[PDB]
């Protein structure tokens, strides 16, 4: 199976497999079951902005998220991705819906991620910064239902033609370079990513979330990971 | 064919293809007959650092390219970008040898493209910077005589175990991910590129050149391609 | 008296000085007549985005200016800045009202200077990004009318305490620390900026208008340079 | 008296301090006496690199610095720099030498700080790069003994005509914008500072080191701090 680590914007509580009673954010680390939570007062309809930050030395995956007006939620799990992730990864969103459902919009993305060696400084870079998405993003690989140019946006899940989102629905967008995460003659490496989301629903329970995610280079949805799994993972262990 | 835009550094000078009678920089627009050139005092052993920049408001390709303790060599050409290349294209570095011969190796190589839209402020960005590059560089599409990892760079062309760069030789490096240099909304699109090279040759006239190329995402090597023709175009026309 | 290189956003045409008989965009070398205008379709209420661009290469300032869903207006002039301005300079925007007013909102301001020498690659930079502006922004000097902290936004020109714009007004911020344009060993030297702004009066004809500014380091807004003189220059020579 | 943080690449172990028994990298909050060390295989006239990071949702200073083809050594402590610093800073380089002497070279510094917003994405940032340091660096203020411009390097205390280090000598340059590391408004700060360093003596013993510090925007070399006070403290408390 893929190898997954994940801060999840958690929309829909799913207590028998340890969600909190209530929207969260939460680390994934190859498992849905959060290694920690943070209780996340989700806004129906409202832009909202989620940043993740690790570097090699601290080994700590970090994420904020807040919505003008409103104060942040914030999460952070102590783990050597050197010891979890491959030497490349591929970096990615992703989100799902399922008998409930919600819109899954990214209105932007960002990602920098740095590999410092011993070599006079030394830096090695890769930045990209999505602010819009046209039709044929090509440097985007689209995954299940995620669509790019409908008014601009990413829409990771499913929305009808008049804008209702669709159950049932998973969709994946994961950046076309694969990324160097760690190297021998790195002295620090880090990493930090920013995407800025719009959940709506017609419904008192949205479901299911969206995810930042890195994975394998080739990783692909999991069957079955509609709803609860978030396009991540093929089971709930 | 493919389409191609390249900045040369031609080592060697061809006279009976327009190439003046010493080591020049150049502008290629899909001919490797350049629509412009400047001399270059060119330094056999030396490591030296090229720069490319252009944006689509002032619609001019320029370059310049230097060594440590010595003055500067600098081209310009006007041209619009969007009427010679595609809206998405690939970017490169390109190098050959022919019966003549020198070491094309890069030491670094940076990019950075910008795409900025009418939408509030709205950027759009690709950054990536190299300064080592490892046996196993995945964002990096190798074609040809192209290495990398042998003392942390990138080698254009073959090199022997000993040292000794080996005529009849081609290679070219392309970052990975498709770049985007138009969008119907990008108000101010704009590129810029530095790489440093290390040129060096055991003959008193080395050949033939690095290039920092632009091409359609599908661009490969043409058949034989290697001595003036720079890995970039299939005939000298 | 000062040093002044400016894109000014003129809302309000003194056909005696030169002006098109329309707002326009402009490049101001040293005078508040124009060396080159464009037409600039100016929308009372709504927030626009500037871009400036220029390098030492091409020598050529270029200013590019829209509005979401409206198309944008360019302007360039071909200039030597290193023949004008000194080798370290300040970067600012101004605004001034006269008899006719406007509120001169600003809503972010980003520039980045580069300055790339001889040396191994050798990159020396500058650069800020402000998206907000609080009461106390010590990064920034606040010359005549203007104040940051309103809204979080930066306020060039006097605004009542209701919202109203106030004529016979001017103000500019300028960034605290001084830029070097021009170095010795610098092969290439560049800069861009950006700015975000609002410009809205209860008036069929708005006034004065915005401008982007380099200047001495030690510049300071002349004696009546109220209204048409944008708070850059001290007479309409 | 000031407020200083401070990274030490500590070269004289001072016993009766705290020092441990070896050159080392230490993390100083607010005294002399490191709240952590780690120890430093210091090579006397080989070029160094330091890299200093933080962010406000970790609270983790931490630094690494290293040397080509050597292992290197990092230090880390958990401190909310919130709670030691005001939300204004200056950041800056020390160093210093008493009876024991060394040069202080810097030969390149680069800073990044960001604080990020809640309104819409809201990025705001501060970056600077010196890869070349002139006989007139106006955006640096220069303390004590500190020159810039020869070699185009900053050399932090005093040194020959020569080239031979001189004992007794204090000297630090700091940014001359001052830096905003905390914002009512701010969901995440972050800082990074990279700089290299060339630390000769003639002498086994070498003294006394050099510092990445932050300090309050009026800070000022402290009467008698040279030797190992590092000309950041007023004693050794
Ligand atoms: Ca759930
Ligand atoms: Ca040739
Ligand atoms: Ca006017
Ligand atoms: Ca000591
Ligand atoms: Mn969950
Ligand atoms: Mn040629
Ligand atoms: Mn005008
Ligand atoms: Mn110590």
């Amino acid at each position: 199976a893929d190898t997954i680590v994940a801060v999840e914007l958690d929309t829909y509580p799913n207590t028998d497999i340890g969600d909190p009673s209530y929207p969260h954010i939460g680390i994934d680390i190859k498992s849905v079951r959060s290694k920690k939570t943070a209780k996340w007062n989700m806004q129906n309809g409202k832009v909202g902005t989620a940043h993740i930050i690790y570097n090699s030395v601290d080994k700590r995956l970090s994420a904020v998220v807040s919505y003008p007006n409103a104060d942040s939620a914030t999460v952070s799990y102590d783990v050597d991705l050197d010891n979890v992730l491959p030497e490349w990864v591929r970096v990615g969103l992703s989100a799902s819906t399922g008998l409930y459902k919600e819109t899954n919009t990214i209105l932007s993305w960002s990602f920098t991620s740095k590999l410092k060696s011993n070599s006079t400084h030394e830096t090695n870079a890769l930045h990209f910064m999505f602010n819009q998405f046209s039709k044929d993003q090509k440097d985007l690989i689209l995954q299940g239902d995620a669509t790019t140019g409908t008014d601009g946006n990413l829409e990771l899940t499913r929305v009808s033609s008049n804008g209702s989102p669709q159950g049932s629905s998973v969709g994946r967008a994961l950046f076309y370079a694969p990324v160097h995460i760690w190297e021998s003659s790195a002295v620090v490496a880090s990493f930090e990513a920013t995407f800025t989301f719009l959940i709506k629903s017609p419904d008192s329970h949205p479901a299911d979330g969206i995810a930042f995610f890195i994975s394998n280079i080739d990783s692909s949805i999991p069957s079955g990971s509609t709803g609860r799994l978030l396009g991540l993972f093929p089971d709930a262990n």
